[PDB]
């Protein structure tokens, strides 16, 4: 097949002749024809002839032959799957005898032609189809429409089955192929969900969890699809992947947990993950909350607010901002409260404005670095013998648990001054 693809300019004629002879020739032509008709999830010309060229059909048939004769090699499945997907993407885009007889018998000259044209003119699609039929003709039309719609997705069905089988076999191939197959399957499940849900709904319930460990963010981002079974399937897959591999859906799911579609799924995912080790889940949640609290100290927030207020001074907005800042701020906590506890009193006295300038100057002078874990957050200190995972261990067969946290925290002397 690779050699045929290389010399596609001088091999198209032979393939066309072979195809013509099949539906009714040098040594190579007769040899390929004989190999194709070997006696033995199938390819039929009644559906692949909606845009696919005649010589292009021989390649697909050869790939199918390789997959049927060698059901253990993943390369054969990958090749057949890629060909089916590539041609399906084009036939569907370009598309958007027994049928005519069935329609005529069920609906027993220009009317028939108009009805036939409207049955596949552009095939919430049910409402549009009904409106078009009523406006054109004016029931068996629904059956014909569903049959033709399901028939057009033959290539997609074959590609889906091939990808599922290939992934199952690789439960041996480069990670690039696995990533490409997973991305293509996800795109097929999102773009065309209801058109071929009968295949994805069943395929997603038996694939392993290892091949789906590289596109987790994509799965999480696609949780708000305007569908019902799509979100449920994604949530089930994520929950299944959580088992035996919790260090991959731990931080994203917990961070997201702290429209209801973007929250309900996260709730069930975190619940399923916590059904095994609830103590670890609660500990990581508390750790995340503590980190968020220690992110920006009250001193830095107050200094920034004072600077912004002073810059925007040259009213109601200033008073509201000051009140909100004071309300948000009610070892380090007690020290700040006892060192700058007159801010509320000063603001109230000045309400009826040197207090703001004095506070800003004092904060700026006190800003000019070493911090202690006990003073910053007592929860972080004394933490030990924890089975939590490190923040980011995508490629780690033997995950390393956090033993302790450094007691000294420094700050960079940059614009944002990170910790």
């Amino acid at each position: 097949a690779k050699w045929i693809q290389a010399e596609w300019k001088e091999i198209s004629g032979q393939l066309k002749q072979v195809y013509r002879a099949q539906h009714q020739l040098s040594t190579l032509s007769k040899n390929i024809l004989t190999l194709i008709e070997l006696p033995s999830r199938i390819e039929s010309e009644s559906t692949v002839h909606i845009g696919v060229g005649e010589p292009d059909f021989i390649l697909g048939q050869l790939y199918h032959l390789s997959s049927v004769q060698a059901p253990e090699v993943a390369k054969s499945w990958a090749a057949l799957a890629s060909w089916a997907y590539r041609w399906g993407r084009k036939v569907v885009d370009n598309a958007s005898x027994x049928x005519x007889x069935x329609x005529x018998x069920x609906x027993x000259x220009x009317x028939x032609x108009x009805x036939x044209x409207x049955x596949x003119x552009x095939x919430x699609x049910x409402x549009x189809x009904x409106x078009x039929x009523x406006x054109x003709x004016x029931e068996g039309v629904i059956k014909v429409w569903r049959k033709v719609v399901d028939r057009i997705f033959s290539l997609y069905k074959l590609s889906c089955s091939a990808y599922f089988t290939f992934l199952k076999l690789n439960a041996q191939s480069t990670d690039d192929m696995i990533v490409m197959a997973t991305l293509r399957l996800l795109r097929l499940l999102v773009k065309h969900a209801g058109e071929l849900r009968q295949y994805l709904e069943h395929g997603l319930e038996t694939t392993p969890t290892a091949p789906w460990r590289g596109i987790i963010p994509q799965l999480f981002s696609r949780l708000n699809h305007p569908e019902v079974y799509v979100r449920q399937s994604i949530c089930n897959l994520l929950c299944r992947v959580a088992q035996d591999s919790p260090h991959l859906i731990l931080y994203p799911a917990i961070v997201g947990t702290i429209q209801a579609m973007m929250q309900d799924c996260y709730s069930k995912i975190v619940d399923k993950l916590s059904s095994a080790n609830p103590t670890m889940v609660l500990q990581v949640q508390m750790l995340v909350a503590e980190l968020r609290r220690v992110t920006v100290l009250w001193d830095e927030l107050w200094l920034g607010v004072l600077l912004q207020q002073h810059m925007y001074v040259l009213x109601x907005x200033x008073x509201x901002x000051x009140x909100x800042x004071x309300x948000x701020x009610x070892p380090h906590e007690k020290w700040f409260q006892d060192n700058y506890g007159d801010a509320i009193e000063n603001a109230l006295e000045k309400l009826k404005x040197x207090x703001x300038x004095x506070x800003x100057x004092x904060x700026x002078x006190x800003x000019x670095y070493i911090l202690r874990l006990e003073e910053i957050s007592p929860w972080l200190a004394a933490m030990t013998n924890t089975e939590i995972a490190l923040p980011g261990e995508v490629s780690a067969r033997d995950t390393v648990t956090i033993h302790s946290v450094g007691g000294t925290i420094t700050i960079l002397p940059t614009k944002t001054k990170p910790k």
